[PDB]
């Protein structure tokens, strides 16, 4: 209900991700940690790095713990590898507890740390089954929950614009969100994993099979800074978005994320641009309900130059910043769900706003999903 100690308890910088105050060990070592729900890994910069702020120096806590094992994390951008241990964490603006958790120390890197970012560190708070080396590695939140009273809940309003927000750990603040919470079931526990079952650019369906939207999966994502759409969708969305903003022209190279677009300041064509509506499986059979996001979600600011946000992806599609940022989003872990509700936050105009819509009657939503 009320967790005023937590409230804007989140920074960063326009597409650097949103970053949290840990401390590590003991006595505590304090290191700025990007909050990311498309990861399980709390992995740390543990070496001087140029990059970095800071890093955590094992040498000087009395509560580490080595587990004699290292892990080698690559990505397609990216790559770590780091020694694996347990130490003494807790979270300054977050609940009055200490626990044991493990801890990957970064001692190698490459395209991971951001320069010129404020954050030495990443906290995966997704499930043990995406988990590096394997399931076994408990993450930070599973912890937190099995040694403490800490309910097994996490809340994300994620503000954008020098960015902010909040994270509540183990509950709800409803001052963060107007109207009401809507609830779509995880899939399945490893990525937080839901169900689109139905897309409509400007009130208007792409009437593709369900099944491609979430081709081969579907994930909430706060690591990820786009709205990432399987291929063909995105080949969809895109000539439906061109079409409905054929009113001003630009470059093919632009909705391929090539190039940027630039206009003046104080006047960005967004009544040229149309609302983006995502239909998700509901908690009852037949039920769904949808969330609408603006061109200001989509339009990414880097006179003024934007980028468009919307991507093509080939693990499926991934609701990012873009999507995050419309709405206060509830990672309902204890009931297998999560929750969209309007933002208190979001940014909009006077014409219009985020939304979350429901009931809505759709059938056959469980063939949406991929085998
Ligand atoms: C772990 C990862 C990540 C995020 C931000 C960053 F800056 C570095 C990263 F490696 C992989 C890329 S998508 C994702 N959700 N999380
Ligand atoms: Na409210
Ligand atoms: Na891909």
């Amino acid at each position: 209900g009320s967790f005023v100690e937590m409230v804007d308890n989140l920074r960063g910088k326009s597409g650097q991700g949103y970053y949290v105050e840990m401390t590590v060990g003991s006595p505590p070592q304090t290191l700025n940690i990007l909050v990311d729900t498309g990861s399980s890994n709390f992995a740390v910069g543990a070496a001087p790095h140029p990059f970095l702020h800071r890093y955590y120096q094992r040498q000087l806590s009395s509560t580490y713990r080595d587990l004699r094992k290292g892990v080698y994390v690559p990505y397609t951008q990216g790559k770590w590898e780091g020694e694996l241990g347990t130490d003494l964490v807790s979270i300054p603006h977050g609940p009055n507890v200490t626990v044991r958790a493990n801890i990957a120390a970064i001692t190698e890197s490459d395209k991971f740390f951001i320069n010129g970012s404020n954050w030495e560190g990443i906290l995966g708070l997704a499930y043990a089954e995406i988990a590096r080396p394997d399931d076994s590695l408990e993450p930070f939140f599973d912890s937190l929950v099995k040694q403490t009273h800490v309910p097994n809940l996490f809340s994300l309003q994620l503000c954008g614009a020098s960015v902010g927000g909040s994270m509540i750990i183990g509950g709800i603040d409803h001052s963060l969100y107007t109207g009401s919470l809507w609830y779509t079931p995880i899939r399945r526990e490893w990525y937080y994993e839901v169900i689109i079952v139905r897309v409509e650019i400007n009130g208007q369906d792409l009437k593709m099979d369900c099944k491609e939207y979430n081709y081969d999966k579907s994930i909430v994502d706060s690591g990820t800074t786009n709205l990432r759409l399987p291929k063909k969708v995105f080949e969809a969305a895109v000539k439906s978005i061109k079409a409905a903003s054929s009113t001003e022209k630009f470059p093919d190279g632009f909705w391929l994320g090539e190039q940027l677009v630039c206009w003046q300041a104080g006047t960005t064509p967004w009544n040229i641009f149309p609302v983006i509506s995502l239909y998700l499986m509901g908690e009852v059979t037949n039920q769904s309900f949808r969330i609408t996001i603006l061109p200001q979600q989509y339009l990414r600011p880097v006179d003024d130059c934007y980028k468009f946000a919307i991507s093509q992806s080939s693990t499926g599609t991934v609701m990012g910043a873009v999507i995050m940022e419309g709405f206060y989003v509830v990672f309902d872990r204890a009931r297998k769900r999560i929750g969209f509700a309007v933002s208190a936050c979001h940014v909009h105009d006077e014409f219009r706003t985020a939304a979350v819509e429901g009931p809505f009657v759709t059938l056959d939503m469980e063939d949406c999903g991929y085998n």
